[PDB]
């Protein structure tokens, strides 16, 4: 099993690998050679879930059969039996095994610094060339720093 | 088993190469050739964790069959029987072995020493650059020391 | 069976030469050859835990089928059934063998001493470089020492 | 069986051997050659140990069926029974044969006498070099004697 | 079963040589060549001790059923069944054959006699070097003579 | 079994003249050649003792389960059944076949008479060379006589 675990850290790397190479194909022409240094990082999860839910439907029973006695003197005596019928949704659904997690994306653009609206442009255009996902706990970076 | 152990120590110190490749080829040009000293720590837990969670929503129940006898006379008698379908998730999950516990990475920037700003910036680079996770307990030191 | 225990002793020393490997690697440019020595003890456990676990969630019972019978006159009989259904959690864990339960490491620096201010420097180098884990009982010490 | 109680004192003096190296290669640079003289006692215990663990918790436990009567008249009868769930954890430990049960290590430094502080900078950096654990009952003596 | 015997006298006098030679390689340097004479006896029991351990936990325990009548009229009677679960651990222990019972160990100083001081540190030094335990019975004596 | 016999007064005169040999290696260089004489008697038992012990925890029970009837009109009734859990420890242990059982030395010294304190310095020295144990029963004479 170690063998597929150095699989999966294969995978890991060609993952960022590919989004490095993006990286470059959208910042290259903007910025140009040298003028901007990027690295990725890419969590991948490799667990192994398998789902079964069965759902039902509360609000909407169907009655099959039906019983009730209801009979009067004073005394009064309601008997009642009742059969339902139920909406019921069964869901077997099985994860695919590696799943990026998390994805951190940092680029770097060397100064002579940069302005906020093109650090801001250039971040919306990351955010696409990436494929950002603030809810899945990404996070991208982009700084303005001096290159030596 | 030990043959196993010693390919996780392997795992455990590739991917700390790996890391210190993404550092170096982040800080390279940004600092220089030599103006700086990376060393990474990556602890990897290997356990083998496997487990199964069956699930129930008790506030949404669907009455199956019912009987309900309510007689009066004074004597008031109220039966009642009653059978419920609720919803059912059953998940099996199997976690991958080898895990990234905790990251540890510390990085000192020959002096001749660093602003403060740019070495904020330098550590907003590196979270990304690294892929650093404070809820998992990792940590990144960056320091201006004085080399000799 | 004292094969295993060999081989068991020769991956500790093998932990201990990589993190003194890595120690020389940050120390070497930053204070020079010669001017430090550094010795590191890893002490690992070979127990073989194994651990199954299987929770309830007693705060939300889902009811199954359930009877009452409420009947006055005066008399008052309160007579009730109820079988509940739980979430129920099943883990079974199987920790790897040969971790690191303590791990100490002493740094001597050769004087001309050192400022307190670059010995915790230096520390906070350490600390990252080696993975410090104040919580596992780790150690790690810092002097300045005259060297014959 | 004697044959593995030979090798067992082939261990522990392989042990005493490494910690004497570890100790001279520390010792060597910041004394110098023959200013002292070091010497080791590893005790190491070879029981076989096994041990399986079964605990529960008492104070969240889910109820798994409920019957409860509560008639009055005076009379007054509550008759209740109750079936319960509880957290059940089932541990299977299996140590290691051969763990160092306590360490002694004394150095005497040579004089031409030593200081106090340098004696518990010696000392320090022995902690550490060694992995001195006083809660395993180890010991550590560090003087200063006159060689001949 | 005699020559199992023959074999562990071999092994207690190894043992006493091993001794011996940790000595030597303390006090030669120290004392000088001819100045010292030291003897040691070690005293090994060889048992085959095989203990297996039951305990439980009086203090937490986990109600697993419970039936409790209390009725009322005068007179009050007050019916309790109730089972429980508790902790239960279970240790198998299998104590290594050879291990040393007592240690004595007798050192003899040439005179030009040596001052309480030099003696203390001796034994000092001793302690460590031989791995002296009182718990276990073990004694040390240095005592200066006159050599003939 | 005589032969068995023969070859455990074999290991009888063994270690008696092991003993002598070490305290020749003591007392040769502190009194010289031909200044002393010692012989050394060692009884050794050889009995096959084997021994099973089963002990209990009477002060720490662990109620298991639990019947309680108690109803009052005047007539008190106090039905109680208990059961118990108790700590079992079973050890089977096997004795070594031989072991010393009583040993005496005696030493004299050539005069030309030796004072008190040397005699008892010398005493000191032989306890520890040989292993004196007075619980045991062991019993060591030093005396001054007259060589012809």
């Amino acid at each position: 099993a170690s063998a597929a675990r150095r699989k999966e850290q294969e995978l890991e790397r060609s993952q960022e690998q590919a989004l490095r190479e993006k990286i470059d194909s959208v910042l290259l022409p903007i910025l140009g050679y040298g003028n901007y240094t990027a690295q990725v990082d890419i969590q991948m999860d490799f667990s192994a879930v398998e789902q079964t839910r069965k759902r039902f439907d509360p609000n909407t029973p169907a009655t099959r059969s039906e019983y009730a006695l209801e009979d009067y003197n004073g005394s009064v005596r309601k008997e009642s039996t009742r059969n339902f019928e139920l909406d019921t949704t069964i869901s077997h659904e099985r994860k695919q095994t590696g799943t990026v997690a998390r994805q951190t994306v940092s680029v770097a653009i060397k100064d002579r610094p940069m302005s906020e609206s093109e650090i801001n442009a250039i971040r919306q255009v990351l955010i696409g060339t990436v494929g950002f996902d603030q809810g899945r706990g990404d996070l991208l970076n982009v700084l303005s720093v001096k290159f030596a």
